[PDB]
């Protein structure tokens, strides 16, 4: 999510 | 893709 | 939530 | 089916 | 049915 | 004479 | 309170 | 259903 | 006297 | 019949 | 032919 | 039908 | 009198 | 059906 | 106090 | 379907 | 909580 | 919280 | 007569 | 922390 | 800093 | 040179 | 120079 | 693809 697409959902 | 938190139902 | 009767293809 | 949410798909 | 009546619910 | 497929309450 | 002969047929 | 309140939810 | 299937949620 | 057909005759 | 789903009442 | 009469009801 | 070669289905 | 913050009573 | 008559005070 | 060709016929 | 609900108090 | 007073800072 | 939470200084 | 800052969430 | 003096900064 | 406390991602 | 029963509470 | 010398403090 900072470079790589995190999904806290 | 579908990189998200996906429910489908 | 109540995702009922999904027919996916 | 009598209150069942049934598919018949 | 084939020869008699039938309903869905 | 006779009743049949009968959903009820 | 129903009360007589009813014959759910 | 009849007199007993059911609760099919 | 609640009686149903209420989900306090 | 999900990938199929049905009759209900 | 796969003509299925017939009633030949 | 096809070969002979058939009544219904 | 359906008589000649015939596919019913 | 997701009250994540439900204070009650 | 939801069915139970509380007294937060 | 999702990410799949999935031909019925 | 950085992903979801707090409910302070 | 809920019953007790709160403070911050 | 509880004086509860307190932050001095 | 009554000395330095906080974060919630 | 209640009877003395303090430098939170 | 405190960076301090901070969530990321 | 406060000097009595203060009840800082 | 960040790439320098970046000091997440």
């Amino acid at each position: 999510g900072f470079g790589g697409n995190d999904n806290f959902g």
